[PDB]
């Protein structure tokens, strides 16, 4: 929604986005590599992307993610390859029922979130 | 103002902050811990603080706590004085010109964060 204006700001945001990145993490047995990985996918609806575009996105750094990315292809979420250029690049695609399977418990995270809401303070 | 509603804002939210976290404590040299205490005493602005509190009012871990307070307590923004099993019953002083040496620190971090929500998209 809205930029962070200043340090009373700051401190609040950071205090409550770590309640609910907890709060999932928790109540999904999920990490937030994981959580991101899915959360991009969903909203950059592709049948093809690349790791190299969602690890920037994301902003962190190859190792943080691969695990998170063997863990989730590895659960079916969508599926994983690496061929070509340089042994490097890993593409994942996404068919229509890992598109499916990952929306779904994504609403189910939506639905904690506006909960929590009621009484995660300011 | 603001609370986060579905997993694509907290997505957002929680890149953009971390953003601004590493970008701040890497200009100031600070630690988050560091900067929670200070914006704290800048919000409630008291005579006197028991750490205690502080350490709830956050949300932190007290080891996490004391470590940036010996260093603020030394780098002088306050004072602490320990006394009763000289345990937990730590206080902490801050005089008008520690409040200004604060003051002054955090007002500066605030120039920062208006000038990064120019270089960042959210």
């Amino acid at each position: 929604i809205t930029k962070i204006n200043d340090c009373f700001e700051l401190l609040s945001m950071v205090t409550y986005a770590d309640k609910l990145k907890s709060l999932i993490k928790k109540e999904f047995s999920i990490s937030f590599e994981e959580f991101a990985v899915l959360t991009y996918i969903s909203e950059n609806k592709e049948k093809e992307y690349y790791f190299k575009d969602i690890i920037n996105h994301l902003n962190y750094k190859q190792p943080q993610v691969v695990k998170a990315v063997k863990i989730l292809s590895q659960e079916d979420y969508f599926d994983k390859k690496r061929n070509e250029h340089d042994e490097r690049t890993v593409l994942i695609l996404v068919n229509a029922q890992q598109r499916k399977k990952i929306e779904s418990l994504l609403s189910r995270v939506n639905k904690r979130i506006t909960e929590a809401n009621n009484e995660i303070e300011l």
